[PDB]
């Protein structure tokens, strides 16, 4: 076929019911993550070709930079929470990987009061149970799947995007390709 199994994308063989139906997995430390934020844009190519009605979720690990790394879930709970995504993703990736100038939570939440976050608001979200149930999320939907690798993406908890599968000569037909496979998936 043009799309087959380990290909493009490899199928679980123990399928994830109730999965959320477009799922993304990164980590701020993780450079491919860095790539597909910052240069590809893939989140959003992926948004652009899927119908409406269709949910996309991203969830932070904890697997990469010990004790940062959970600090940093933490801090994703609390910009999911907040629906602040859109304004922490990049300075925390290049605070991480480009400028390196994130080595502990109160770094992290630098980064949310430069961007607009009032500290008493970021204090009490992070504090929240309401953070904490969604940082269990995180971690359940991880478990889930099996996760070691990142960056990830799941559709309907039953297909896995194979991205080393796929020209990188050019990184626009590499996004597009990765765009259409997740829509076929979508459909099937």
């Amino acid at each position: 076929a043009q799309y087959e199994d380990g290909k493009q994308y490899t199928t679980l063989e123990k399928p994830v019911a109730g999965a959320p139906q477009v799922l993304e997995f990164f980590s701020f430390f993780c450079p491919h993550c860095y790539q597909f934020e910052e240069v590809l844009h893939i989140s959003d190519n992926v948004k652009k070709k899927l119908p409406e009605g269709v949910k996309m979720t991203k969830y932070h690990v904890n697997f990469m930079g010990g004790d940062l790394g959970k600090d940093l879930t933490q801090a994703w709970a609390v910009a999911m929470a907040l629906g602040v995504e859109d304004k922490v993703t990049v300075p925390l990736f290049e605070g991480v990987q480009k400028t390196q100038t994130i080595r502990s939570a109160s770094d992290i939440r630098d980064v949310f009061i430069n961007a607009g976050i009032k500290g008493e608001e970021y204090d009490a979200a992070w504090n929240s149970f309401v953070v904490k149930s969604l940082v269990a999320q995180q971690e359940k939907a991880a478990a889930d799947v099996q996760l070691r690798g990142v960056p990830a993406m799941f559709v309907n908890g039953k297909y896995q995007l194979n991205p080393q599968g796929m020209d990188t000569s050019n990184m626009d037909v590499f996004v597009q390709q990765y765009a259409d496979t997740v829509k076929y998936l979508s459909e099937k």
